[PDB]
DNA sequence: TCGTCTAAGCAGTCCGCG
DNA sequence: GCGGACTGCTTAG
């Protein structure tokens, strides 16, 4: 097999590496690595090396790594350009694996692993680590084993060891449910005291040395803890050797507000699977505790303990123990789900990064744009510094607020990376400017031609048309592997549309599920058997279609977010290619875009229903368009259709057959207006939307930017069994929206969808009516809880103080003096709650951690005080009345004459 | 919230608006 | 009450 690079460090002037060479074996090495980098020299002097814009450089080799980086502080000195990768370990992997890597997943050591810490006095804070260790659970993937490090003695007391036998059993046999798939798995090992247990953890990490190292927040709290107490109880040296090469430091994370500290183990790579969730996941969440976040993932219930946790070890160590074993099982099942891991080992070693650097898309398109053009001998720039600027962005159409009937949506396919690529925008291709009209000018296509040479944006840029940059060319590459995903994605999504259709005929009988490729549309012979399964085998086919459908979007909405990331890192002063005149290019290229087709759009609609200035694009974000299809359904007229499905079908024939080819040739015609190097604006249709046939529902409403609703058949060829809620930017999307008006919101917008007016009106009065039965938890606001301090005088509301964060100054005088009550953590998310006038809290509202349950303390005040007919206006009302108004609806039965009756 | 970008919505504070 | 200036937060793209 061929080699493939696990870790590279740069440590003084040696490359330390570990790797697994041709047979398979994991070793490391340490190589006196000698970096290159360049200066611009002499026409004169004949060289093969050529800077990005055609300039002759010469190559300087140096002694090593130190004097390196000595010579481009000098040439900074002295002013003058030092061309070439200044990360040493970049270059180092790109000299040393100069092909395309191949990697072998089953020879990487991934180790997830979780820490219990017994604290009597509230938190344990990494940094001091004043508390014993008292459990460590540590998975490790090539031996897919559990190792349970289980500490019996501690000065908050001596336990009993734990039991495989009682954990194995039924939380009703009073056992704790450790699922029977892991219970083989599970390598126990009880200690007498905490020394002996940390000294053993160290000789197992020597002997099994994470190259991946995960968990739950473990580069915030489990790493910073195992390190410092080691530190604390050992010494420097010892707690080094979480290190394959001895060598740590303290790294200090600063962001707007404050800072903290992490610990970087020089040859691991730490990839935190709440930072992997937060990255990759497109969610945003109200709570990113490990229990909040199973349960979303995985339909897994919350694990229930009683009294405190810095008791549970002391009253129920059996359970103390497998929650800590259950707590790393579920970051594996999550990752068999999400498939963030692989994601990562796939961009990191396409890439040629240290894994870890996934995180970073500016770092990942440097060393991806470094290797393309070291490949053809071309040495790349060095980075600037420049002043942070804003930059204008997209283009958003104002809406008519309204009700819309039937809407069909158009847009573009990775709509910045295709303008990079049609435009050729790249640092080396710019070939200069034009003089710029209006834009309005451009897109009414009465601006004089920009170019009869070059390839042109509106902002005034002109590219070459010879050869494709470095950008456009990489950017295609990162393209085409997300189309490869998306298709298999979108496959999945059909094919589970196809396992609901037969699961409302499902036979009588014993069978198993088939054994298929669900990231390929099932064949006539599969669709054949399906049709006779039971309800049992097709329910584990559609969880199966549904969990190929996740892993294709994991692969391919990230590969979009990197290609997307490098329009963004364009736009980033960070970055080594940092050009405003390019980021610009591409937004205001996009601007014009979305208006040139709204005009192309609606002129070949008015042609086809014979009208004059009629608007049928109602509404268009960034590269969208969203048409009103009212006319054409009428043109054909609604008694004429058989049910839902033939008129879908109908508009998605006019779509495909009519529509899209007028798209095509308007925006052929703008690529040569701007003599781009090569058309690539495919705008294909995305949502069929309307209310069911003969119903009362309106099909959709528009409130303004951002927010509407549309009741969805169709959806980028996926035909659903049931119509699907399309909803964007409504308070049913917003994480800050209690979860139970989220709920009823949605399926106020459901009934005046796809039921009309008086089905809203019924449901209106009964939620209305029951609401204060919910369950506080799911009528509480949700935000974030930035600057506590800022607004925090003598525990009283500073000026300007938020309502989210006088909640939190009330919680905190109202638990005032406990050490053990839960602390808000600044920059976390809290619940929110009003508190009716003359509370015993002294103020208008109340805010605690979120993701928990409030202290007992306080619960009983706060269910007693809570104001729920504030709650009910804010949350449900207020938007509510904003949707009906939008839709001219009106959500309570306004007075008639038959009343009179 | 360490980690690519801009546009734009709504909640809330403070205070004007005769 | 509402709106604008402003902060804070959260979306759509
Ligand atoms: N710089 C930057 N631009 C973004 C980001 N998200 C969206 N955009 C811009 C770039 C996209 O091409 C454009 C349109 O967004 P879409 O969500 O329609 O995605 P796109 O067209 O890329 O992919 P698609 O093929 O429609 O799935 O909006 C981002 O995170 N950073
Ligand atoms: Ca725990
Ligand atoms: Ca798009
Ligand atoms: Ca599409
Ligand atoms: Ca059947
Ligand atoms: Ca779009």
């Amino acid at each position: 097999m061929k080699e493939f690079y696990l870790t590279v460090e740069q440590i003084g002037d040696s490359i330390f590496e570990r790797y697994i060479d041709s047979n398979g074996r994991e070793r490391t090495r340490e190589v006196e690595y000698k970096p290159s980098l360049f200066a611009h020299c002499p026409e004169s002097q004949a060289t093969k090396y050529f800077d990005i814009y055609g300039k002759p450089c010469t190559r300087k080799l140096f002694a090593n790594m130190r004097d390196a980086s000595q010579w481009i502080k000098r040439m900074e000195d002295i002013g003058l350009e030092a061309l070439g990768m200044d990360d040493f370990k970049l270059a180092y992997l790109s000299d040393t694996y100069n092909y395309e890597i191949k990697y072998d997943h089953t020879k990487i050591r991934v180790a997830n692993f979780d820490i219990e810490v017994t604290s009597p006095d509230g938190f344990p804070e990494p940094s001091q680590a004043k508390h014993p260790i008292d459990a460590i659970t540590h998975y490790d993937s090539i031996d897919d084993r559990f190792y349970v490090f289980d500490l019996l003695n501690s000065p908050y007391g001596n336990v009993e060891e734990w039991s495989i036998e009682i954990a194995a059993k039924l939380q009703e046999q009073g056992g704790d449910e450790v699922p029977s798939e892991i219970i083989d798995k599970i390598i126990y090992m009880p200690f007498d005291n905490e020394k002996e247990l940390l000294m053993e953890y160290l000789n197992f990490w020597q002997q099994k040395t994470p190259v991946i190292l995960t968990g739950w927040n473990v580069e915030s709290f489990a790493i910073p803890y195992v390190y410092n107490r080691i530190k604390n109880i050992f010494g420097e040296s010892t707690a080094k050797r979480l290190s394959p090469h001895r060598k740590t430091r303290v790294k200090v994370i600063e962001n707007m507000y404050g800072s903290r500290e992490i610990i970087t183990l020089f040859g691991i790579s730490v990839l935190d699977y709440i930072d992997l969730y937060k990255k990759f996941s497109f969610t945003n969440q109200p709570s990113y505790s490990l229990d909040y976040i199973s349960e979303f993932e995985l339909n897994v219930g919350k694990l229930k303990y009683d009294g405190p946790i810095s008791k549970l070890r002391e009253s129920n160590h059996q359970r103390y123990i497998s929650y800590n074993i259950i707590a790393v099982y579920r970051v594996l099942q999550i990752d068999a789900k999400r498939q963030f891991i692989n994601l990562s080992l796939d961009m990191g070693y396409y890439a040629k990064i240290q894994i870890q650097s996934v995180f970073s898309p500016i770092k990942t398109w440097d060393a991806i744009i470094f290797n393309s053009l070291k490949e053809q001998n071309k040495v790349i720039p060095q980075g600037r510094s420049h002043p942070v600027q804003p930059y204008p962005g997209a283009f958003v159409k104002e809406p008519i607020p309204n009700r819309y009937k039937y809407v069909m949506s158009f847009d573009l396919t990775s709509a910045y990376p295709s303008i990079i690529r049609q435009v050729n925008i790249s640092p080396e291709t710019i070939a200069g400017t034009f003089k710029v009209a209006p834009l309005h000018d451009y897109i009414n296509a009465v601006a004089e031609r920009p170019s009869d040479v070059y390839s042109c944006s509106p902002n005034g840029m002109m590219y070459y048309k010879d050869r494709d940059g470095v950008v456009p060319t990489e950017i295609t590459k990162v393209f085409n592997q997300r189309k490869e995903h998306k298709g298999y994605m979108l496959a999945a999504q059909r094919n589970g549309e196809i396992i609901k259709e037969a699961l409302h005929n499902p036979n009588l009988s014993v069978d198993e599920p088939l054994d298929v490729d669900y990231r390929f549309d099932f064949s006539d012979e599969i669709k054949e058997k399906i049709k006779k399964l039971s309800a049992k085998s097709l329910n584990e086919m559609l969880f199966r279609a549904q969990r190929t459908e996740v892993a294709g979007m994991t692969a391919q909405i990230n590969r979009k977010a990197l290609i997307n990331g490098l329009a963004g890192a364009l736009g980033n002063v960070w970055f080594r290619y940092y050009d405003l005149r390019n980021a610009t290019a591409i937004t205001t290229f996009g601007q014009m875009a979305l208006q040139w087709i709204e005009r192309k759009v609606n002129e070949y609609l008015n042609e086809v229903c014979g009208t004059e200035g009629e608007a049928f694009v109602l509404y268009g974000d960034t590269d969208s368009i969203y048409v009103s299809a009212d006319k054409i359904i009428d043109k054909v007229g609604e008694s004429k259709f058989r049910d839902t499905n033939h008129w879908v079908d109908f508009l998605d024939k006019f779509a495909r057959e009519r529509m899209e080819p007028a798209i095509d040739r308007g925006f052929r015609e703008m690529c040569e207006y701007m003599n781009n190097k090569q058309h690539l604006m495919f705008m294909d249709r995305e949502a069929i939307a309307g209310p069911p046939l003969g119903s009362k529902g309106i099909g959709g409403f528009w409130t303004g930017k951002k927010r509407y609703a549309l009741n969805v058949w169709d959806m980028e060829g996926t035909r659903y069994a049931e119509p699907k809620l399309k909803i964007m930017g409504l308070e049913t999307q917003k994480s800050s929206t209690p979860k139970a008006v989220q709920k009823a919101l949605k399926e106020c917008i459901r009934r005046m969808l796809q039921e009309g007016e008086e089905s809203l009106q019924e449901y209106f009065k009964e939620f209305e009516k029951e609401f204060r039965q919910l369950n506080y938890i799911s009528i509480a606001s949700v935000s974030s809880a930035n600057n506590i301090a800022k607004y925090d005088v003598g525990g009283f509301p500073g000026p300007k103080c938020p309502f989210h964060i006088r909640g939190i100054l009330t919680y905190n005088r109202a638990i005032k003096g406990n050490i053990d009550a839960p602390q808000v953590v600044e920059g976390e998310k809290v619940y929110v709650l009003p508190l009716r006038e003359g509370n015993p809290f002294g103020d208008k509202c109340i805010a605690w951690p979120s993701g928990t349950e409030i202290t007992d303390l306080i619960k009983d005040d706060v269910l007693h005080w809570m104001d729920y007919t504030v709650l009910l206006e804010k949350t449900f009302i207020k938007p509510l009345e904003g949707f009906t108004s939008a839709a001219k609806l009106d959500y309570e039965k306004k007075a008639s004459l038959f009343d009179m009756f």
